[PDB]
């Protein structure tokens, strides 16, 4: 994922 959320994909 990324921050609280996921990056690409």
């Amino acid at each position: 994922c990324y921050i609280q959320n996921c990056p690409l994909g």
